[PDB]
């Protein structure tokens, strides 16, 4: 098979057949205006979020001539034309807006993480994700983020929460600035003054990213009512699993939630999402394959070398839409001919 | 017994146990701020209808200390969620103040100024986003509704628009129906956009509709081409919006899977016509709700029974279904008493 699993348990028979709703949630870290912890490139960063999930929903960017080595979005497009997957995009901070229809779930972006001031509301903020989310229905929830330096947030929370995650994280391009990274999350998990007696919220006040607890209400809102949710992305999903049992361990228990990304992650050098993941529980952890080796883009190519990886849910709607009997191909076919348009 | 049914045609049956997505679209109409053409009060008409939304959704309003002079429907609205557990998802395009709730963002800004012809440039591209955000949504049955000041002045400048007979016709939030203002100002833009019958029902609406009426179109369509039914939730404001699905797309009306869903004191307004606007754009169901608010205990739910407030926010729609599934109409009038005090 293309689908490299660990700890299965039984999730892939639990999604074989199911309806799925796709959504990416976005948002935009102030601290990449100024500091270069992202591998987005900082001429397209402001709008890098809302023309992805604008490239998802409507086929084409609009909030910028092109979308963002192409976009993950790319990928998450071909799964949901190829086999036509309704998606709803949800912001929560991207510092532009989509011009597609969205659920604005809050305007401003995440602040300052060198600060400690990610955000002072993210216990309202998950609030929102858990109501939101008990008014989605579908028999399977693919929920994916776009959130550039989200890897450095994602960082935060998880050190924020005590586990060992230096050199772990990973990163949308080959670089990983790790020791800027950890610096960063580090001033701000002690400007905040994060010890062993903060809540979750304290944490992700200080230096996690408002995707994360919008995601983690959607998430839990769906497990409850024994829904199962592909937490579709890379180290940063590992986060919000992580925030997903610091706020209900129970729903976790379930066995409901599994982390799905590409292989591109799974097999990174430069970071480990397989041992923060057992850190945190036994828990699925699905990634995708697409043979990008024998592509004809050699932006595509770039994948096997640690360009991109992953972004815009593109590995667990993969995931999803290779469990149905999807050929594994066509997505880089389906790429791969749409691509002048695109570009 | 509790339903009102003009040509019902079978309606009542295609959604009787089917599960449903409530949502609410809502708009705000420059002109209301300068013209009397509205029956919301004027200090509270730039938050009204994200209060409306908030109440519905999250249970009590943010923008406003209290809900939206009588009690806004969104009560009941808001009473028919809780009590069948209906879904519902709120929606955007152009309300002065955007609510506090997470709703779907399609145009931020409000519809312009009737009276000049220039309510709005995109009708086309806001049917479009209607459409394509209805493919991605799910349920069996789609009930929406709407939240617009004024909205049944751009009702009848859309009616008359198209070349319906529609004055007199078109109903009114407050007890009060200025016909002949509303009449004025959009005839009025009706004249400055240069609308005649080569005119496009896009070129009528980026006259004198609201921002609303092509995107509740939009929804309509998409949902009732996959066969789909669809509650319009609303009054003459839906009959203005059912006008503009026919000359979209006149072959998804003859599928029968479109019907309006009011109130009685809509459908039963002799300062209106509901009826007569219907039955010159086709045989469509037309549904009403009773809702025996004399044995009201609160003499604000009472005041609907003398035209106060009379619809909106689904509300007549979305009773209708909490009615065809087995719902006891006067719980709704018993849950809006236990809580009148919580909101107010
Ligand atoms: C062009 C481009 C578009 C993307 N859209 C999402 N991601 C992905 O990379 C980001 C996280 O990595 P970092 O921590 O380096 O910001 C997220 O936005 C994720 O969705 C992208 C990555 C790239 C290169
Ligand atoms: O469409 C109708 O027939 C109708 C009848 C009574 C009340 N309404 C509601 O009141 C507003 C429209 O009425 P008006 O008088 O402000 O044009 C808007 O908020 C609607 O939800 C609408
Ligand atoms: O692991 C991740 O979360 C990741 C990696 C690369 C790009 N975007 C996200």
């Amino acid at each position: 098979m293309s689908i490299i699993a660990i700890n299965e348990n039984g999730f892939l028979d639990k999604i074989k057949g199911r309806n799925p709703l796709f959504t990416c949630v976005i948002s935009s870290i102030e601290t990449t205006l100024s500091i270069p912890i992202s591998g987005v490139h900082r001429d397209v960063i402001k709008y890098t979020p809302s023309a992805d999930v604008e490239l998802v929903f409507y086929g084409k960017s609009l909030t910028l001539k092109t979308p963002p080595s192409p976009t993950p979005a790319t990928i998450t497009r071909a799964c949901v034309e190829l086999k036509n997957i309704k998606n709803l995009h949800i912001d929560a901070g991207a510092f532009v807006k989509p011009k597609i229809p969205f659920i604005e779930i809050d305007e401003k972006p995440t602040g300052r993480i060198e600060e400690g001031k990610a955000m002072n509301n993210s216990k309202e903020l998950y609030m929102k994700g858990y109501l939101l989310g008990k008014n989605l229905d579908a028999e399977l929830l693919i929920v994916g983020e776009s959130v550039p330096g989200g890897t450095t947030t994602a960082l935060g929370v998880l050190l924020g929460l005590g586990y060992d995650a230096e050199g772990k994280v990973s990163s949308g391009s080959i670089n990983n600035p790790h020791e800027l990274k950890i610096k960063v999350v580090r001033e701000g998990l002690k400007k905040a003054g994060i010890n062993e007696k903060s809540s979750v919220f304290d944490v992700l006040n200080a230096v996690g990213d408002k995707m994360m607890p919008v995601v983690a209400g959607l998430a839990i809102s769906f497990a409850e009512r024994n829904k199962p949710v592909i937490l579709a992305g890379g180290t940063q999903m590992s986060a919000v699993l992580a925030v997903i049992k610091e706020i209900n361990k129970k729903v976790l228990d379930k066995n409901l939630i599994a982390i799905g990304t590409t292989e591109f992650v799974l097999n990174d050098k430069k970071g480990d999402l397989k041992g923060i993941v057992e850190q945190i529980g036994n828990v699925p952890v699905l990634a995708s394959k697409f043979y990008f080796e024998k592509a004809k883009i050699e932006g595509l190519k770039n994948y096997c070398k640690g360009s991109v990886k992953e972004g815009v849910g593109a590995g667990g709607i993969a995931v999803y839409s290779i469990v149905n009997d999807l050929e594994p191909t066509k997505i880089r076919e389906f790429i791969e001919n749409k691509f002048y348009e695109w570009y």
